[PDB]
Order: C-alpha cells, then structure tokens, then sequence
C-alpha cells in the first residue's frame, strides 16, 4: 500500500503532465496521496493563473463574517456575524491596519503558535464563499472554473442526468481568519489555489481515521452533538494540535505558499488559518472513487448546516433513504 503512514504528499508536475487535470488526480492516489486526506501541488513554472492581481480591489464582499470565537485556546467554537459590505481594497486596507494585522514573528512556526495561543481573544473579518473566479479565461491548465462538473461526473459514472452547477469561490482572509474542522458536502474533493497574499496554514485527519476526529468532538461540544448528529458540518469547531496529540489523533499539517494548489480528498476532515492578508479560489469535485464516499456521507438534518441548491440532488440520488429528513433540514 503506498503511503501507508498517511503523510501529506507535494507534488510537482512538468507542463505536460499539467495538460489531463483527470489523469493527475488518479496518479498522484496511484502513489497514495488520498491517504493522508491532503496534497500540495505546485504548477509547472511556466504556468499562471492570470497574468497580475492589479485590478482585483473593485471585487465586492457583500458579507463579511467577523469569527467571534467562545472557549479555551485549544477548543473554542466560531460564530460568523455579518458585516456590512465592503470592496477588497477596503478589505485589504482593514486586514493590514493595526487592529489586524499580522504579529511580527520569527517563522510559521513562530506564527503558528501566537496562532493556538491568541486567536480565541481577536475577532478577525473574513470574505469567504464569494461565487466568482480569478483565473483568466485563456488559463487552460487546472483553471477552476473550468473543471467537469460533479453533476457531470454522477452522469458519467452512474448514468443519471440531475440539474445542479458546480462553480468556484472566492476567499479572502486577513490574519486569523479560521477554518473549522470539516470535510466537504457530500465527502467531496476540494481543490483550493492560493492566488495572493499571506500563507495558509492547514491541519488535516487521515480519512481512514475521520471517525477518531468525530468521536473526541462529540466529547469536545457535548451539548452541539446531542444537538445534531453530524454538527462539524456546522463548520464552527475548532480544536489545536496540541489537543489532537493529547488525544491520540493522527494528524498532519501543512503551510500553502501564494502559487500552490491543494487538494482535500474525499472524507478528509481539514481545518486551519490564514497568516495575513490573502485571496483563495476553491471549488468541489468528484473522480470515480469519489462515488462511494458520497453514498455513506454524513448530513446535517437539524437544519443549521443548510448547503446549496446542487446538493438536493446528490442526496437524492446518492442517499434516496435520507432524501425525506435531509430535505425536511433544508426546508
Ligand atoms: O480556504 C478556506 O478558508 C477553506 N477552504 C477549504 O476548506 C477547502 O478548500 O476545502
Ligand atoms: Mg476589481
Ligand atoms: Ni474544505
Ligand atoms: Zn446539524
């Protein structure tokens, strides 16, 4: 079995092995990528996402979410309050302004632990889950807006037509900025490219061990577990590394660098933060090995998790027991 101990891998593909986004995917599970539940994959040097970032500021974030956190350091829940709207360059300007800037610090080391130690006490802005893209049109190579769709795929693989779009987002952090412990709708792949800015740092769980993740959560947040059976699709828990080491839970990490893309395959619970001002594209995604994850897929029915139009169809399709319930969540 390769990559038996789950490591991250980071790849770097020739433009030519560039070409077949498919046929990159299947290879890089071939050498055991899947398993540690994230990849890295740096482009080809001759490849770009578009050619500058000059003209970006005229973006609106119709909804800011401040992250205000409750808890102890290691183990704290985020709650997203809306802000009013405002431009990316006025964004940008909030995110590099005194109040939130990023600390001066040595490393990512040295970040990652002003990080765990001080985030629950700030309140940072993010831009998240913008529908849009910043890959250029004439971009042919991994451009996520134009990936096969996962209705596509479902067709494909299992012959049945659904309505449903798959299209990208946008993110855009500044210094603290948090993304809780979660894996995709539907046990999805995600694809994420870090167009700008600051770096990301991400923490992820094995997909073989993703029921060791729930297990200590439902010990973490007693109350939200009892509240629903599959509450980190509410994507509001946190928990630190240290607390996962004390736990027994096997994890890695990783920082993505301005340039790199990353990969979240199916099942793989992933959480983490950003280091300062910065601009995520990311987008779902299926393969054929994608199927079966969707079939045994957790949902949220207590209806908190309330997730997009093309996911109907999947749960119908893939989860026609759960349809019923699931939909009484969503309506
Ligand atoms: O970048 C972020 O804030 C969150 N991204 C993801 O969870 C992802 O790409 O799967
Ligand atoms: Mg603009
Ligand atoms: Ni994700
Ligand atoms: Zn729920």
């Amino acid at each position: 079995a390769q990559n038996p101990n789950c490591n991250i891998m980071i790849f770097h593909p020739t433009k030519e092995e560039f070409n077949d986004f498919d046929k990159y995917i299947a290879y890089m599970e071939s050498q055991g990528a899947h398993r540690a539940g994230l990849a890295k994959i740096i482009p080809p040097k001759e490849w770009k996402a578009r050619e500058t970032y000059d003209n970006i500021s005229e973006i609106l974030i119709a909804t800011p979410l401040q992250q205000v956190a409750s808890g102890r350091a290691g183990v704290f829940t985020q709650y997203h309050k809306k802000k009013k709207a405002m431009t990316v360059g006025e964004y940008r300007h909030l995110a590099n302004s005194k109040k939130y800037q990023t600390p001066p610090h040595q490393n990512f080391e040295d970040l990652e632990r002003k990080y765990w130690k001080n985030r629950i006490y700030n309140s940072p802005i993010y831009g998240a889950d913008i529908s849009g893209s910043l890959f250029d049109e004439n971009t042919k190579q991994w451009n996520l807006g134009h990936l096969g769709t996962i209705q596509d795929l479902l067709e494909k693989e299992c012959g049945v037509v659904i309505e449903g779009v798959n299209t990208p987002y946008l993110y855009f952090g500044m210094w603290k900025t948090t993304f809780a412990w979660h894996t995709e709708d539907m046990d999805l792949y995600s694809i994420n490219y870090l167009h700008l800015g600051e770096p990301k740092t991400w923490y992820v769980v094995p997909p073989e061990h993703g029921q060791r993740l729930e297990r200590l959560a439902r010990e973490l947040f007693p109350g939200s577990s009892r509240g629903c059976g599959a509450f980190l699709r509410h994507k509001v828990a946190l928990i630190s590394p240290t607390v996962l080491k004390e736990n027994g839970i096997p994890f890695n990490r990783i920082t993505q660098e301005a340039g790199e893309f990353m990969v979240t395959f199916p099942y793989g619970y992933h959480a983490g933060f950003n280091h300062g001002f910065n601009c995520a594209e990311a987008i779902n995604f299926a393969t054929p090995r994608w199927i079966d994850y969707g079939k045994m897929a957790s949902q949220c029915s207590c209806g908190e998790a309330r997730v997009t139009f093309s996911m109907d169809a999947f749960v119908r399709i893939l989860q026609p027991e759960r349809y019923d319930l699931w939909k009484r969540g969503q309506d």
